[PDB]
């Protein structure tokens, strides 16, 4: 069952990112992760990359990858998803401040959807 919800909590303002790249070419970026850290961490952002023109930076978090929640998600779990997305990949980046209150507050971050 589907039913309706009514009275919401609170919502942050997610970052979406549109990245475009041949067949084969590489997008610039890759996705790696921190020890002790939450969230995925994006580093060896190349310049004038395809990549970063969707204000990737580093440390970013993906909330979510081509609008699917990777929290709990392994490693292989995301790289995967970035290749069978296509050409284009989309990914959900949000603020520091605004993900610490949230993984603060418990709020599910999953359900940002911009």
């Amino acid at each position: 069952g589907s039913s309706g919800s009514s009275g919401m909590a609170s919502t942050f303002n997610p970052r979406e990112c549109k990245l475009s790249k041949q067949e084969g070419q590489n997008y610039g970026f890759f996705l790696r992760i921190e020890k002790d850290t939450d969230g995925h961490l994006i580093r060896v952002i190349e310049e004038g990359s395809p990549a970063e023109k969707a204000g990737l930076l580093d440390g970013d978090r993906v909330l979510r990858i081509n609008g699917v929640f990777v929290d709990k998600e392994e490693h292989a779990q995301v790289v995967e998803l970035v290749r069978k997305s296509g050409n284009s990949v989309t990914l959900l980046v949000l603020d520091g401040d605004s993900y610490e209150k949230a993984v603060k507050n418990q709020v599910d971050l999953k359900e940002l959807d911009q």
